[PDB]
RNA sequence: AUAACUCAAUUUGUAAAAAAGUUUUAGAGCUAGAAAUAGCAAGUUAAAAUAAGGCUAGUCCGUUAUCAACUUGAAAAAGUG
DNA sequence: CAATCTCATTTTTTACAAATTGAGTTAT
DNA sequence: AAATGAGATTG
């Protein structure tokens, strides 16, 4: 009647358990349904549930929008064939018809096989012409012929099928040809500017160093090499290097303590170069502006590779370029390998599978494998000299359509287009006509403010139309209404104010939001001098005197500017104390300079009638990025400013959002006062009042004015948590599992519920140490290179992130000694327990960080903050990192600091965590008291991993995860333990464990002794425990430690898996070549996947149990059958509308309707000798046994694996190995039987008895992968690798006992299948 | 424990785009020889599909979340030891 | 039939909002 | 980025 609940909340799993007054678990008898042998069984209440992940929302968002991107493709085709048609229809009267049906066998076509022209002659013709479609392209360019309207339109259906990207704004026009002029116009000004010393042109070829196929970086090293005098870091290299599409530093050469880095493609380009001509002089204009018309004739060199006078295709041309070396170097290659290496003729040009130039044309080869493969043969042979410059340069023997094209601007294609059609329409009239929509196909695109453009029938979509019409490209500006959308794109996702709900949020950067900040910081803060008693708050006229002349001046206004610009000067006060602010203040009036520098018009920024346009242009400026609407948006304004300045104005831009809203700060008025908060903040008198006051002053009306604004389903509630989906699938089990329980106790709550919560990518590291390494002007990855898989190596990857140094003293490191240098805590793991790379570092040894007991000492931080400071600004290390580090020049880490680790090492302040007290919580204490307060009848305690952790340590309940799933349950039997003894001793500390509404040492001595009460002896006690005022006990060494083992000995405990229906993608995605099969879905409708392919391996959702007759033999005479059909998730929707219909087509007759079983995946079957098996699939089989390995042995692996009192214990028990070996083998022969694998085990085993007892113990470990729950795995005993043993036909499950079980496994329902 | 602000890191959710990959077909293979089979010539490109499909017919939707059994329900979830 | 081997779509860009953690300032 | 449900091939 009396007892609590134990909650073990992971990922995968929840652990439950009941416990009585004394800690023991009940043994209850519970009614077996179904129609067995068995009405009833008992059961511990000890258990846990398993479960498979919860999976996050980004893959089904990837497929959708690829979805989406697809059918968007197929409606420009379609736009453009539609644009064709009429004039199409009388030169080729099929030709559509044949394109479309390209993909048919002969057999199943309707017209002639040979798409374009229709006959072999004219279609053999075409390609020996055109071998790529870029041969047509380009001469469908260039030439003044009139062309062929079928030719035309693949041309520009390929250039609209594959359109290239949009990340550049506005047109390119290429042009390659002033590129040697506009070098030697750059070394001609700057010249002009330094003329005590010039560079010379040199006749250096820039032209063919610069459009080279290398890196940038290269290029400029090449570039710098053939000046004499000068280096890349200079003035001039910087500039060569931005003129690269680099982003270059020019602090160091002006003496600027600012950086100043500029990237011409950034759009803050224009506004950087002013702030730096700002503060070198405006008479190194000239020198960037070389620089970008330098940049725009180099700009695509990467792609085009040709000359812009031979051809306005400098993209197809540079395809036919590929093709043509692709040609030559082919005849050249196969020439070579005859004379020089006949007998690997074959091997290369011929076998598929080898990588070789068949297996790269032919196969499955990349062009990196291709290369690889080769690479030996050609700096094998002579005469191949060239061909390996081209490997290098990874030009050798090239494709026109490969994974490097993602760079293409969509202007070149268009180029390309708008030649093509201006050639044809002379010819042609309709494409003159239509000239501009064919282009509108390639250029126009779905703004991603705007979103899907449905029609009341998308829950994605937000966006509003300006008239009920088709949306096309060509109409689309005037039927979508863009900026309602623009609008909502951001609203439908921004917070509104939640004193004021009804009300949207400011923008961040409002200027009536920055006012507020500066305010509610200004108000609090207090100053004192000699004179004075006490320190005082600012005054209203003090406040504004400090806003004009400091905020309104300076971006950010230091302390020491307040006492010096204000006080000294204003108040002749030599010396000063500022309290409530440290070194500068943390709000500023930011926005309130950006519109300074843009309208060059103070007195209109401080008149207060100008107030609502200016919160109106910042609302523009945020909720809009689309400087065409920006624009659009200011243009009510554009008389209050010249034009200049609305250009200006058009590139200010801000992103994000407050937290309070205007009516807030300025709306509401105190009805005694008539002032708003930001009348108070201003001015409030003596008492100075922060937000929080004014908002909770009972003497002021903002209080009930907001009180009186105010205004579900569990599922909903999980859901729209915060945190990873896989752990909320845990929280909204854990409510379920709680509700059983208590059901299961006839619905009498428990006294408390004790709960606790658990806490890979090598290109992320990659791309941050070459950013960093970049970044930081470092050759550690040219003198050592690395691969992505190897930084999964902890000490190599802080070796990188520390630029190959010791973190603590300065000097190098050797990546061949890493294995005798330390990995350290920055602050000590005894405080913090974190694993992280925030805390850790690479040294040389950890003696040199200084005291053990500490952030790393003064001298370090001394010796090395430097160096911190570059990792820093390289991102290499992050802002916790470094002032973690530093933190020892603060007084490093203070008494009370400690006191605070040591407390949240027991004392959980997860957020998450603190939900799923707060759920429980309310669903349990549901009542009020006569005052109207909460009856908490039920007490939600909250506990860190570490007191059961360190309890199962300190007393030998020892844990090893891999023998079974019951340590999930015993975890949230000892949680209850635990947290019921706790509070029953310390009831002061409910207040941190409980959920509801000097002596830093002794509070560091306290929580790092607070769990002593269970002991004898510390380094004494009394036998029996009490609390002090209640006398009550609470724990009792003689009986109480007994009963803990008597529960974590129980050989049943209740392991459930939950059955689930499979969900997701249909099949595998891999299209598979033709094949006479029937495993082979079909792709479409009418493709038969023995003709043209298709997918294999579909996914069961679920598993039907199908009793009926089947026809056999040429008679068709009727078998009665029992046995398992798999539904595929393919099949689901059309099983469930008509499930006879759909067993009736699949062959099944005389379906007994009344004996389908559902089966998802996991169902669980009981056979011979206890023996289980649960269902993976409507083939295949899963193990559905825990083996329960007595306690002993448990400690004993645990011991061995890893005090000489506990070392003893191995030795004398030593024949545990065999007797443990002994318990697998009898589980093994009665419930896995896998015959041979045991034999490989007991061999395996024989072997190694000479092996240490550590060692044997340790890989006796990898032996449990055998017995253990779920899909069979191979493991390794030693050097001896076992293979899985599936179990793969269902047959055996369709005579054994159907196990139904409730989310706890209590209750039971179970079906003998006997049945036909 | 809460609230606003500062700096930073992380996580979740959404939209708009790009390049490959795969699969069938089209790129008249050629001499020999009855036949397999040999010898050589070739290869780089394109079309089309890219969850089967659905009705609400939109340039929309189709892979997340949620699910023991029985009784009740569209469903959520409730009732049953 | 088992045993045994084999295989599994990938990558890139832009724009945006909300939590949460954790070092700080001020407050209820 | 496994791992685990199948496919084909073998014994
Ligand atoms: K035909
Ligand atoms: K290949
Ligand atoms: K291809
Ligand atoms: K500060
Ligand atoms: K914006
Ligand atoms: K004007
Ligand atoms: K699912
Ligand atoms: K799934
Ligand atoms: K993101
Ligand atoms: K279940
Ligand atoms: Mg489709
Ligand atoms: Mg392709």
């Amino acid at each position: 009647k009396k007892y609590s609940i134990g909650l073990a909340i992971g990922t995968n799993s929840v652990g439950w358990a009941v416990i009585t007054d004394e800690y023991k678990v009940p043994s209850k008898k519970f009614k077996v349904l179904g129609n067995t042998d068995r009405h009833s069984i008992k059961k511990n209440l000890i258990g846990a549930l398993l479960f498979d992940s919860g999976e996050t929302a980004e893959a089904t968002r990837l497929k959708r929008t690829a979805r989406r991107r697809y059918t968007r493709r197929k409606n420009r085709i379609c736009y453009l064939q539609e644009i064709f048609s009429n004039e199409m229809a009388k030169v080729d009267d099929s030709f559509f018809h044949r394109l479309e049906e390209s993909f048919l066998v002969e057999e199943d076509k309707k017209h002639e096989r040979h798409p374009i022209f229709g006959n072999i002659v004219d279609e053999v013709a075409y390609h020996e012409k055109y071998p790529t479609i870029y041969h047509l392209r380009k001469k469908l360019v260039d030439s003044t012929d009139k062309a062929d309207l079928r030719l035309i339109y693949l041309a520009l259906a390929h250039m609209i099928k594959f359109r290239g990207h949009f990340l550049i704004e506005g047109d390119l026009n290429p042009d390659n040809s002033d590129v040697d002029k506009l070098f030697i116009q750059l070394v001609q000004t700057y010249n002009q500017l330094f003329e005590e010393n010039p560079i010379n042109a040199s006749g250096v070829d820039a032209k063919a160093i610069l459009s080279a196929r290398l890196s940038k970086s290269r290029r400029l090293e090449n570039l710098i090499a053939q000046l004499p005098g000068e280096k890349k870091n200079g003035l001039f290299g910087n500039l060569i290097a931005l003129s690269l599409g680099l982003t270059p530093n020019f602090k160091s050469n002006f003496d600027l303590a600012e950086d100043a880095k500029l990237q011409l493609s950034k759009d803050t380009y224009d506004d950087d170069l002013d702030n730096l001509l700002a503060q070198i002089g405006d008479q190194y204009a000239d020198l960037f502006l070389a620089a970008k018309n330098l940049s725009d004739a180099i700009l695509l060199s990467d792609i085009l590779r040709v000359n812009t006078e031979i051809t306005k295709a400098p993209l197809s041309a540079s395809m036919i370029k590929r093709y043509d070396e692709h040609h030559q170097d082919l005849t050249l290659l196969k020439a070579l390998v005859r004379q020089q290496l006949p007998e690997k003729y074959k091997e290369i040009f011929f076998d598929q599978s080898k990588n070789g130039y068949a297996g790269y044309i032919d196969g499955g080869a990349s062009q990196e494998e291709f290369y690889k493969f080769i690479k030996p043969i050609l700096e094998k042979m002579d005469g191949t000299e060239e061909l390996l410059v081209k490997l290098n340069r990874e030009d050798l023997l090239r494709k026109q359509r490969t994974f490097d094209n993602g760079s293409i601007p969509h202007q070149i294609h268009l180029g390309e287009l708008h030649a093509i059609l201006r050639r044809q329409e002379d010819f042609y009239p309709f494409l003159k006509d239509n000239r501009e929509k064919i282009e509108k196909i390639l250029t126009f695109r779905i703004p991603y403010y705007v979103g899907p453009l449905a029609r009341g029938n998308s829950r994605f979509a937000w966006m509003t139309r300006k008239s009920e019409e088709t949306i096309t490209p060509w109409n689309f500006e005037e039927v979508v209404d863009k900026g309602a959308s623009a609008q909502s794109f951001i609203e439908r996702m921004t917070n509104f104010d939640k004193n004021l709900p009804n009300e949207k949020v400011l923008p961040k950067h409002s200027l009536l939001y920055e006012y507020f900040t500066v305010y509610n910081e200004l108000t609090k803060v207090k100053y004192v001098t000699e004179g004075m008693r006490k320190p005082a708050f600012l005054s209203g006229e003090q406040k504004k005197a400090i806003v004009d002349l400091l905020f309104k001046t300076n971006r950010k206004v230091t302390v020491k500017q307040l006492k010096e610009d204000y006080f000294k000067k204003i108040e002749c006060f030599d010396s000063v104390e500022i309290s409530g602010v440290e070194d500068r203040f943390n709000a500023s009036l930011g926005t309130y300079h950006d519109l300074l520098k843009i309208i060059k018009d103070k007195d209109f920024l401080d008149n207060e009638e100008n107030e609502d346009i200016l919160e109106d242009i910042v609302l523009t400026l945020t909720l809009f990025e689309d400087r065409e609407m920006i624009e659009e948006r200011l243009k009510t304004y554009a008389h209050l400013f010249d034009d200049k300045v609305m250009k200006q104005l058009k590139r200010r831009r801000y992103t994000g959002w407050g937290r309070l809203s205007r009516k807030l700060i300025n709306g509401i008025r105190d009805k005694q006062s008539g002032k708003t908060i930001l009348d108070f903040l201003k001015s409030d008198g003596f008492a100075n009042r922060n937000f929080m006051q004014l908002i909770h002053d009972d003497s002021l009306t903002f209080k009930e004015d907001i009180q009186k604004a105010q205004v579900d389903s569990l599922h909903e509630h999980i859901a729209n948590l915060a945190g990873s989906p896989a752990i909320k699938k845990g929280i909204l089990q854990t409510v379920k599992v709680v509700d059983e329980l208590v059901k299961v106790m006839g619905r009498h709550k428990p006294e408390n519920i004790v709960i606790e919560m658990a806490r890979k990518n090598s290109r992320e590291r990659m791309k941050r140490i070459e950013e960093g390494i970049k970044e930081l002007g470092s050759q550690i990855l040219k003198e050592h290179p690395v691969e992505n898989t190897q930084l999964q190596n902890e000490k190599l990857y802080l070796y990188y992130l520390q630029n190959g140094r010791d973190m603590y003293v300065d000097q190098e490191l050797d990546i061949n000694r890493l294995s005798d240098y330390d990995v350290d805590a920055i602050v000590p793991q005894s405080f913090l327990k974190d694993d992280s790379i925030d805390n850790k570092v690479l040294t040389r040894s950890d003696k040199n960080r200084g005291k053990s007991d500490n952030v790393p000492s003064e001298e370090v931080v001394k010796k090395m903050k430097n160096y911190w400071r570059q990792l820093l600004n390289a991102k290499l290390i992050t802002q916790r990192k470094f002032d973690n580090l530093t933190k020892a020049e603060r007084g490093g880490l203070s008494e009370l600091d400690k006191a605070g680790f040591i407390k949240r090492q027991l004392v959980e302040t997860r957020q998450i965590t603190k939900h799923v007290a707060q759920i429980l919580d309310s669903r349990m204490n549901t009542k009020y008291d006569e005052n109207d307060k909460l009856i908490r009848e039920v007490k939600v305690i909250t506990l860190k991993s570490k007191l059961v952790s360190d309890f199962r340590k300190d007393f030998q309940f020892y844990k090893v995860r891999e023998i079974n799933n019951y340590h999930h349950a015993h975890d949230a039997y000892l949680n209850a333990v635990v947290g019921t003894a706790l509070i029953k001793k310390y009831p002061k500390l409910e207040s941190e464990f409980v959920y509801g509404d000097g002596k830093a040492t002794a509070k560091y001595f306290f929580y790092s002794n607070i769990m002593n009460f269970f002991k004898t002896e510390i380094t004494k006690r009394p036998l029996i425990e009490t609390n002090g005022e209640t006398g009550e006990i609470v724990w009792d060494k003689g009986r109480d430690f007994a009963t803990v083992r008597k529960v974590l000995s129980m050989p049943q405990v209740n392991i459930v898996k939950k059955t689930e229906v499979q969900t997701g993608g249909f099949s595998k995605e891999s299209i598979l070549p033709k094949r006479n099969s029937d495993k082979l879905i079909a792709r479409k409708k009418d493709w038969d996947p023995k003709k043209y392919g298709g997918f294999e391996s579909p996914t069961v959702a679920y598993s039907v149990l199908v009793v009926a007759k089947v026809e056999k033999g040429k008679s068709k005479k009727l078998k009665s059958v029992k046995e398992l059909l798999g539904i595929t998730i393919m099949e689901r929707s059309s099983f469930e509308k008509n499930p006879i219909d759909f067993l009736e087509a699949k062959g099944y007759k005389e379906v007994k309707k009344d004996l389908i079983i559902k089966l998802p995946k996991y169902s669980l079957f009981e056979l011979e000798n206890g023996r289980k098996r649960m269902l993976a699939s409507a083939g295949e089989l899963q193990k559905g046994n825990e083996l329960a390995l007595p306690s002993k042995y448990v400690n004993f692996l645990y011991l061995a694996s890893h005090n000489e009192q506990k070392q003893l214990f191995v030795e004398q028990h030593k024949h545990y190995l065999d007797e443990i070996i002994e318990q697998i083998s009898e589980f093994s022969k009665r419930v896995i039987l896998a015959d041979a694998n045991l034999d490989k085990v007991l061999s395996a085993y024989n072997k190694h008895r000479d092996k240490p007892i550590r060692e044997q113990a340790e890989n006796i470990i990898h032996l449990f992968t055998l017995t253990n729950l779920g899909a069979p795995a191979a493991f390794k005993y030693f050097d001896t690798t076992i293979d899985r043993k599936q179990y793969r036909s269902t047959k055996e499950v369709l005579d054994a006992t159907l196990i139904h079980q409730s989310i706890t496994g209590l209750y039971e329902t179970r079906i003998d299948l006997s049945q036909l």
